[PDB]
């Protein structure tokens, strides 16, 4: 057995330990290994990363993908310094044609700036087509020094031919992940039924990173301290991100209960529940989600709804329920295995099926910032949130 085979059993072990579905896809994943062994060329360590990549796609899950080592570092590293992009979040089609499309548009970033929504397809990144390449491939092509520029060509949902071609230029982005504001004589169409006060919280989460459990939290205090009639959790194009900064969240606002199930081809692996340290577990609340709302945001999301503490106000949101591991192989590379799945305390997928709206609203009605949010809540055109 080479050196080769070894490291190409890393990766096959890897997989054959932690991937969510022990079915493996309906293959037999050890007899596989024993093929692959037999059958590919593993002479040269190009070679060994190919039969990696091979044995892989058989899984047919397109999140589940192999590293090369100087992929695996700069993933590390991120977009931290002098990586920089064009502030989209990209993911796969919601039924996947192995389409790349934007997941969501970082607030500010330079593809929201230039119109991109969440939902548009990317059709080709320089002039390259990306349909089916790895998602760390497509990045790689998005990304680049700062005040370069890259030609981004999208089209609308379902709609080919409604096209655009952008011409963005890569910059820091920098996603501030809370604001909030209290937003004073409310329309009676905005507010909770039977509030004592023409006043609601509004709360705009837009990423959940390190600094969100902090902004949050404050955020809720002051609100709750303000006796406001309700308040508005605005999670709408928030990809989701740091999965704990989702939990501290609902925990928040939830007293008792589940919050989140982890499950995979076995059953429940672990869960998530409310530890008694709400901060407001009492005022109305609704929550604004969209198709841009994804993973720990919808994560959010339903264990608000399930347990029954908010209303989901909006736009079904992406169906973004997967959990992926990078695993570290010896030589410096990596394995990313789905490992598990997202579900609600009540059991029900978040993949696919994503979180749905209690209020159905046109996502586009109100705006993020602080001022213009008030202005439409006071309006005549008030929203019926609750």
């Amino acid at each position: 057995v080479t050196s080769e085979q070894l490291l190409f059993l890393e990766a096959w072990r890897a997989v054959d330990r932690a991937y969510v579905d022990k079915s493996f896809n309906g293959q037999s994943w050890f007899k596989l290994r024993e093929t692959y062994l037999k059958k590919e060329p593993m002479d040269r360590r190009a070679q060994t990363y190919d039969a990696i990549r091979k044995l892989l796609a058989v899984l047919d899950d397109p999140f589940t993908r192999f590293l090369e080592p100087s992929r695996l570092a700069a993933l590390r590293r991120g977009t931290a310094g002098s990586v920089t992009g064009v502030g989209l979040e990209i993911t796969y089609d919601g039924g996947s044609g192995k389409d790349v499309v934007v997941l969501t548009p970082a607030p500010g970033g330079p593809a929201e700036k230039a119109g991109a929504r969440a939902g548009d397809v990317i059709v080709t990144v320089d002039g390259t087509a990306v349909k089916g390449l790895s998602l760390y491939d497509v990045s790689d092509l998005l990304q680049g020094e700062a005040d370069s520029q890259v030609e981004v060509v999208l089209h609308a949902p379902g709609a080919p031919s409604n096209t655009r071609t952008l011409q963005l230029t890569r910059q820091k982005v920098t996603i501030n992940p809370v604001t909030f504001t209290t937003c004073s004589n409310v329309a009676a169409a905005a507010l909770p039924p039977g509030a004592a006060k023409q006043q609601l919280g509004y709360v705009r989460l837009a990423t959940f990173n390190s600094n969100t459990t902090a902004a949050a939290q404050q955020a809720f205090t002051e609100l709750s301290k303000q006796g406001v009639a309700g308040l508005v959790l605005d999670i709408r194009n928030n990809g989701g991100g740091l999965f704990p900064a989702g939990v501290n969240v609902a925990r928040m606002l939830v007293d008792r209960g589940d919050l989140v199930l982890i499950a995979d081809s076995q059953g429940i692996r672990d869960i998530y529940s409310a530890d008694g340290n709400s901060i407001d577990s009492a005022t109305p609340l609704v929550v604004l989600v969209n198709r841009g709302t994804a993973s720990a945001s919808e994560v959010l999301a339903g264990a608000l709804k399930d347990s029954k503490r908010g209303l989901i106000a909006g736009e079904r949101t992406f169906g973004k329920g997967l959990i992926q591991t990078v695993v570290d192989l010896s030589d410096g590379s990596g394995v990313a295995v789905t490992v598990a799945r997202y579900q609600t305390p009540a059991g029900v997928d978040i993949n696919k099926i994503g979180v749905s709206p209690d209020v159905q609203l046109d996502p586009e009605v109100l705006p993020t910032d602080l001022e213009g949010v008030c202005r439409v809540l006071g309006s005549d055109a008030a929203p019926r949130l609750f």
